[PDB]
């Protein structure tokens, strides 16, 4: 079953892709 994936666009840390989230929130890495 093809599932329509995002475009260049970040993930909340690996949530859904309507989410996002940056690396200081997702790794603490800031
Ligand atoms: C963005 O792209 C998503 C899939 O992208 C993958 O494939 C493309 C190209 O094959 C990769 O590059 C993308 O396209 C190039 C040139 O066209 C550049 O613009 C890049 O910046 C762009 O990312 C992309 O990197 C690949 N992704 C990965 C992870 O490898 C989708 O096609 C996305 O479409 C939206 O998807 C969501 C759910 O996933 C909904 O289905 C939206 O309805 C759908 O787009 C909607 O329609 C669009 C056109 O009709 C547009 O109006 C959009 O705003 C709507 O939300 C796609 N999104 C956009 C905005 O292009």
């Amino acid at each position: 079953a093809p599932w329509l994936v995002p475009s260049q666009i970040t993930t909340c840390c690996g949530y859904n892709p309507g989410t996002m989230c940056p690396s200081c929130m997702c790794t603490n890495t800031c």
